[PDB]
């Protein structure tokens, strides 16, 4: 069975930000209109037995003081009153500002993507689900006292963590175009997360990590963790292709060093040739996407699975994607076969698809071979230092 997180709360509070505004709303009724939620198991966000139990959950990752001064945004926006100079102080000392700003709903908002992706993670520990999908989730950019890039919470890191404490390892995989920098940290002592970010990185370019650390070298994890963190920063322009000739060998080598009990996959669809950014060329094409070349890839693992969101600020488009991903992950898990029709079916939200009204995205369409080699040695290192069996050839092969 494969899950799927919505509810009608959830739904409410998902589309309640400034950033986002109801990109989850079309994300979740173009899977509506194409049929698959008869074929999804919904999963409930988790809700709480009290206050208490809702902070020991959140600050096992976020720190007391950061939730408290979340939540004291989330009041200070509900009423009219400009912040005084005090709070704004301490908002500032938490990040809570310029990109990560407060708005009325600020903590239920952030909170609601941890909610879900908590209840995703208990879905896989008690078996049932194979697979959990929660495009309410995938906030990867926060950091234990910090927002960043409109990441108030780390669900991932929270539902990561409910995982490995459930020997266990999980690996985790972030294909949006920004490196998962949150995750990274919070695991970066960990050598039984392993994260593997997949991202453009250039001078400038938010937020900076996942690359060339100022003859520089590439920061990998330290510890016990030490090469347990592996990044690939591509260059602006890529096609679905060439990104999945540099990241497919890197995740089957993964895996089968590895050997994960879970994989957690960010689906940040804002690699799309027609997102905003405008960096990378991907498309949502099945005929083929890089991104459902990864899922599908990931998935013929056959490890319990969790599918989360992330950017993607071309909503149509990003919903284009999810529904693709969804109806793959159906086909994949169940082996039943999902016919998506090329045209946008009638919906609630079908104007949003002009002008054609088309399921795919309005698209024509030696670097990589040093990171492998890079990788290829990292990984073997990691293998060492934590003494895995694995044949180095049948991983050098891959490559
Ligand atoms: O997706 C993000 N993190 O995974 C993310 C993190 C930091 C930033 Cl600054 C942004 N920026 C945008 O969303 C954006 C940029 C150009 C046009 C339209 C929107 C996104
Ligand atoms: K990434
Ligand atoms: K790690
Ligand atoms: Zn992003």
């Amino acid at each position: 069975s494969v899950g799927i997180v919505y509810g009608d709360q959830y739904r409410q509070l998902c589309c309640s930000s400034p950033k986002f505004g109801d990109r989850y709303a079309l994300v979740m009724d173009l899977i509506n209109a194409y049929k698959l939620i008869p074929e999804l198991s919904r999963v409930p966000p988790l809700q709480w037995d009290s206050p208490s139990r809702m902070y020991e959950a959140v600050t096992a990752f976020h720190s007391t003081e950061y939730v408290d001064a979340l939540k004291k945004l989330q009041m200070l926006h509900c009423e009219e009153k400009e912040l005084t100079a005090d709070d704004e102080l301490l908002m500032d000392s938490f990040s809570l500002n310029y990109d990560c700003p407060g708005f009325p709903s600020v903590f239920d908002y952030s909170l609601a993507a941890v909610q879900g992706s908590l209840a995703a993670a208990s879905a896989l520990i008690c078996r049932h689900c194979e697979v959990v999908i929660n495009w309410g989730g995938g906030w990867h950019h926060a950091k234990r006292s910090e927002a960043s890039g409109f990441c108030y919470l780390n669900d991932i890191v929270l539902a990561i963590h409910r995982l490995v404490s459930s020997q266990t390892r999980v690996l985790y995989v972030d294909l949006d175009l920004h490196h998962g920098d949150g995750v990274e940290e919070a695991f970066w002592y960990s050598p039984r997360v392993v994260t593997f970010s997949v991202h453009h990185a250039s001078p400038g370019f938010f937020p900076g990590t996942g690359t060339w650390n100022m003859l520089p070298i590439f920061l990998n994890g330290a510890g016990r963790g030490r090469f347990s963190a592996f990044n690939l920063p591509l260059e602006e322009g890529i096609n679905d292709l060439d990104w999945s000739n540099a990241i497919g060998p890197i995740l089957d080598s993964l895996n089968i060093v590895i050997q994960p009990s879970y994989v957690v996959v960010q689906c940040g669809a804002d690699c799309l040739a027609t997102d905003p950014h405008r960096i990378f060329r991907l498309t949502n094409f099945y005929p083929l996407s890089g991104y459902l070349y990864a899922i599908k890839k990931i998935l013929s693992w056959k490890v319990p699975t969790l599918i989360l969101g992330g950017g993607g600020y071309n909503f149509p488009d990003t919903a284009r994607l999810w529904t693709r991903v969804t109806a793959l992950t159906i086909e994949e898990v169940k082996g039943k076969k999902m016919t998506i029709s090329p045209e946008i079916p009638e919906h609630s939200y079908f104007s949003r698809y002009g002008p054609d009204f088309e399921l795919d995205i309005d698209y024509f369409p030696d670097s990589i071979q040093k990171h492998h080699r890079r990788i290829l040695e990292q990984l073997r290192n990691y293998a060492d230092l934590n003494k895995l069996i694995y044949d180095y050839d049948q991983v050098y092969q891959l490559y």
